[PDB]
């Protein structure tokens, strides 16, 4: 039921953008060493008003942290209850000066000495938010390499409003080993070399640990990864093929000026969209209508609260990922 769309301000937020969400998150706020939030920009701001004015429904929540924040502070300030009592104070507050909803706390990544710290916080934070009705979430991981040590997932479900679960990068900068899919539904066959790095193990891992799977959003992304001087398949499978160079992550409403859309190989196992121009040895993994539609179905048959989108500026000007989604 829940449309959860992120927003980076890579462009205005529109009035039809805001009509098709139930949460707008701004990312990010981020705290400094003491627990002071940075102050809300201009155009994250912008994007506020703009989505409130076009939909009265809508809550408008701001992410604190960010892949890009030192988790260590994190652990700093909640660690020390006097810390964590005054961070939370200065959350609240920030909500109501920023006229927010709520806020989804971002931590990349907690380790397994932050575990039981993690949801002290949450707990706390949500009893001062619960007056005012302000929304809580967080972004969870997506592999047991950070969600075993890190996540306490029926404690963190016991504080939070609904959980925010990140089922992409599953490939990255970081492979050595092939290319491979940034966001697939499923396993791809007999040819994929791993059992794991898919939105459905990612899911079923969430499902089997938390009490009530109505407060978990499958996460999407509206961006893809590119590789350059990629060569042959490794077991016959073109969606794993021998490394070339990472390229970078380019947004939706990026990739059809620099890739054929017309060459799009749809894996019909695995549920992902690639592109290997046999011409360039350009590779392109990403979302796309029809994988969004394979998602969305896949949230309605699990019973899935929602799904969330990374970030719904990368979207196109007609929103063609956002309309797959809606
Ligand atoms: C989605 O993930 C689930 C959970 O891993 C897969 O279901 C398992 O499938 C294996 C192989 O058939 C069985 O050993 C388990 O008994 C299944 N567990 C559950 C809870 O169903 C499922 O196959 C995956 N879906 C797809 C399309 O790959």
């Amino acid at each position: 039921h829940r449309i959860v769309g992120y927003y980076q301000g890579i462009r205005p937020l529109t009035n039809d953008q805001a009509k098709k969400l139930t949460h707008l998150i701004l990312a990010f706020s981020t705290p400094d060493s003491q627990g002071n939030l940075s102050p809300l920009s201009s155009v994250l701001k912008q994007a506020l008003k703009a989505g409130k004015s076009a939909n009265g429904a809508l809550k408008v929540m701001i992410a604190i942290g960010g892949g890009g924040f030192d988790p260590a502070i994190f652990t700093s300030l909640a660690s020390n209850s006097g810390t964590r009592k005054s961070f939370i104070n200065n959350i609240v507050s920030y909500l109501k000066t920023n006229e927010l909803d709520g806020c989804d706390i971002a931590w990349a990544f907690p380790t397994s000495s932050d575990k039981a710290i993690f949801v002290t916080f949450l707990r706390d934070l949500k009893k001062a938010m619960a007056p005012s009705g302000a929304v809580l979430s967080m972004a969870s991981a997506a592999s047991a390499f950070y969600l075993d040590p890190g996540y306490d997932l029926p404690g963190i479900e016991s504080a939070v409003d609904f959980i925010n679960v990140m089922c992409y990068d599953y490939y990255g900068s970081w492979t050595k080993t092939s290319t491979g899919p940034n966001s697939p539904l499923f396993k791809g066959g007999s040819a994929d070399p791993s059992d794991t790095l898919n939105s459905n193990w990612t899911m079923n891992y969430h499902l089997m640990k938390v009490y009530n799977r109505a407060k978990l959003n499958m996460g999407v992304p509206f961006y893809g990864k590119s590789w350059t001087n990629v060569g042959a398949p490794l077991n016959g499978d073109g969606l794993w093929r021998q490394l070339g160079t990472y390229g970078t992550e380019l947004a939706w409403r990026n990739m059809g000026k620099s890739f054929d859309m017309t060459k799009t190989t749809y894996h019909k196992t695995a549920k992902t969209a690639y592109i290997y121009d046999t011409a360039t040895k350009n590779f392109l993994t990403f979302d796309n209508p029809q994988s969004l539609k394979d998602k969305a179905k896949y949230v309605a048959e699990k019973g899935i609260g929602g799904i969330m989108i990374w970030s719904i500026d990368q979207d196109d000007d007609k929103l063609s990922l956002l309309n797959s989604v809606s």
